[PDB]
DNA sequence: GGAGGCCAAGATCTCAATTTCGTACAAGAAATCCTTTG
């Protein structure tokens, strides 16, 4: 019930509730996510894979591997029967604030293409390609908690066993369909907060000093420019605040430069 | 007739550019020095 999956599917794969079927009692734990069946009240979806795998999915977990093409349009048309899946979206991201249930997906201009009408009518979307989830994400109002998937991917097992909740914009978990182990989660945590906040001090410092920060940030934090040396631009450009403004990883330094460059 | 395998297709996009070690030293003894000188 209380588990990252249950929200995103109540919020945004509700949609395709007819297309399932009734599910099927169980008494081994969804391989997708992984929790124990006692928070599943004993019964699940039944299911084989592409690599001939017999695989059990809960109700929130077996949404991705449906096939709705009369409401989620044809994904590929060599193959017009089986339509788009939530689990196999690749680019596709999705914003879903838990308390009031709803869901706002990010798809590129292509897929939004492929789907038909009927599917906007239960979910809102807005076309936005894998670099403008940061734009929408930045300058739209979010409301926490949320779950952010950032790229549904193939890999929906990792997909499943990535997702969080979000509490604020403090630090935002991004799920790209990698599994989000504790040592990878850096490359998956944005503080928008941080960002905000940086973005609305940039706006003191030119252009030439903005693209001078942001190279140099860049380059230290990719060790192509000793510290010295961007210490050395950073004090001749007055750039001592943004740098105070930085987290100290470098990596998250880097996901906040890219951030800053999309919007 | 079902059940393995081989192939094709699926959304658009991520940023960063590298150049050559260290310089000079030398103690009290069996030794062979020796063999003297002759
Ligand atoms: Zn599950």
């Amino acid at each position: 019930m209380n588990h990252p999956v249950e929200s995103v599917y109540s919020a945004l794969t509700s949609i395709l509730l007819p297309y399932m079927g009734e599910p099927v009692p169980v008494q081994r734990n969804c391989s997708c996510c992984g929790r124990a069946p006692s928070e599943f009240d004993g019964v699940g979806f039944e299911l084989v894979n592409a690599y001939r795998e017999r695989v059990v999915h809960c109700r929130p977990c077996q949404t991705f591997f449906v096939s709705a093409p009369e409401l989620m349009g044809v994904e590929n048309p060599k193959k017009p029967t089986t339509g788009q899946k939530f689990g196999m979206w690749s680019g596709v991201g999705a914003v879903i604030n838990v308390e009031d249930n709803s869901s706002v997906l990010l798809a590129p201009q292509g897929v939004v293409n492929k789907l038909p009408e009927h599917f906007f009518d239960h979910v809102e979307v807005i076309t936005a390609t894998s670099g403008q989830h940061l734009e929408y994400l930045f300058n739209t109002e979010l409301k926490f908690p949320l779950i952010y998937i950032q790229n549904f991917g193939v890999k929906t097992y990792e997909l499943v066993r990535s997702l969080r909740v979000s509490l604020s914009a403090d630090a935002i978990y991004t799920c790209a369909d990698q599994l989000l182990t504790r040592q990878n989660e850096v490359l998956y945590m944005l503080d928008l907060k941080k960002a905000k906040e940086l973005h609305q001090e940039i706006k003191n410092y030119s252009k030439k000093e903005m693209d001078i920060f942001i190279r140099t940030v860049t380059l230290l934090a990719y060790s192509r420019i000793t510290p010295e040396a961007a210490s050395n631009e950073f004090k001749k450009n007055n750039l001592i605040p943004l740098l105070l403004l930085l987290p100290t990883d470098p990596h998250q330094r880097l996901s906040i430069l890219h951030l800053l460059k999309k919007v």
